């Protein structure tokens, strides 16, 4: 009846935390929080497990106004059945959780960007912002908002 949905990236540290933060934000706005039951960010390696996000992430959601407040933890098989969707960054998030999902497994695996328009107002692939500087991860926020307003319009 309601839907979970799993932002994943592949450390946990930059992008799904912003993706988990602003999603929640935009569901609010829209008072659709009704519809959902859990929204969850996750990453692929351990390597941050227990830390907090990103400086970068966490001032880019502050300057727009965007509550964030997460620990790094990572996606587990068991995952895959508690999720109606499970969404990656870029394409080798994608290939790495469809070699670890169980087959017969609830969760739909999907490229945020799957819910992209085809007419340019933002590039598919969330990429990595990591080596890039505070404008990369700007545009995450930018790609993401557009993309959650996407999801709830046709997902619901």
């Amino acid at each position: 009846p309601k839907i979970s949905v799993a932002f994943i990236c592949l450390g946990n540290f930059c992008r799904s935390p912003m993706a988990e933060a602003i999603f929640k934000h935009e569901v609010e706005k829209a008072n659709l929080e009704n519809r959902f039951n859990k929204i969850d960010s996750f990453g692929t390696s351990n390597y941050h497990v227990g830390e907090s996000p990103d400086h970068r992430t966490v001032s880019i959601c502050k300057q727009h106004g965007v509550k964030i407040n997460h620990k790094g933890k990572q996606i587990k098989t068991k995952h895959f059945d508690e999720y109606d969707y499970i969404i990656g960054m870029d394409e080798s998030n994608i290939n790495n959780l469809k070699k670890i999902q169980p087959e017969g497994s609830k969760a739909k695996v999907c490229l945020f960007g799957d819910w992209n328009t085809n007419d340019g107002t933002v590039q598919t692939i969330i990429e990595d912002p990591w080596y890039g500087d505070i404008q990369d991860f700007e545009y995450n926020f930018k790609q993401i908002t557009y993309f959650s307003k996407q999801f709830l319009k046709k997902e619901l």
